[PDB]
């Protein structure tokens, strides 16, 4: 798709989390998307649509390890941009499985970012996160569960966002 999702999915993940700057692990360590916090750096957030629809396994290779193996899932890969500068790239994969309730909202966000704040009624919990990081560029990964129903979320820190 766009260069940025590439290198987003091949970056090293692992559990590993650095001794880095408080402010910047508490960037890292977010628990739920950017897009408010990228909103509280006086900014207008918004989402530039590179992929979305129903996939199979053989489209989500990084993420079917750590997810539940089933028919079709949710794919969702976007730019998110602030005051339209590009901050950060998002993948997400959503097993039909957890498409129920509140969570159903997840097929339908189209150009809304992505964010808790669009779950008011659903937990929010995260199962692990990884960290990666890829000339100069960190990235991480998460598996959240929303209402106990898994998704696997990554995202990529372009070179403007705030993380630098």
């Amino acid at each position: 798709s766009h260069p940025a999702l590439t290198q987003l999915r091949a970056l090293r993940y692992s559990k590993e989390i650095p001794a880095l700057d408080p402010q910047l692990l508490d960037w890292l360590l977010l628990e739920d998307s950017m897009t408010k916090r990228f909103e509280q750096q006086g900014k207008t957030v918004s989402v530039t649509m590179i992929r979305e629809g129903f996939v199979e396994q053989n489209e989500i290779p990084e993420e079917l390890p750590l997810l539940p193996k089933e028919s079709r899932y949710w794919l969702r890969e976007i730019l998110l941009s602030a005051d339209g500068e590009p901050w950060l790239a998002g993948r997400t994969v959503v097993p039909v499985s957890t498409l129920s309730g509140p969570e159903l909202a997840l097929q339908k966000l189209g150009k809304t970012p992505l964010g808790r704040y669009l779950f008011t009624s659903s937990t929010l919990t995260r199962d692990f996160i990884e960290i990666g990081r890829d000339a100069g560029l960190w990235g991480r990964r998460s598996r959240l569960r929303l209402s106990g129903k898994p998704l696997l979320l990554t995202e990529l820190f372009l070179p403007a966002s705030p993380l630098y």
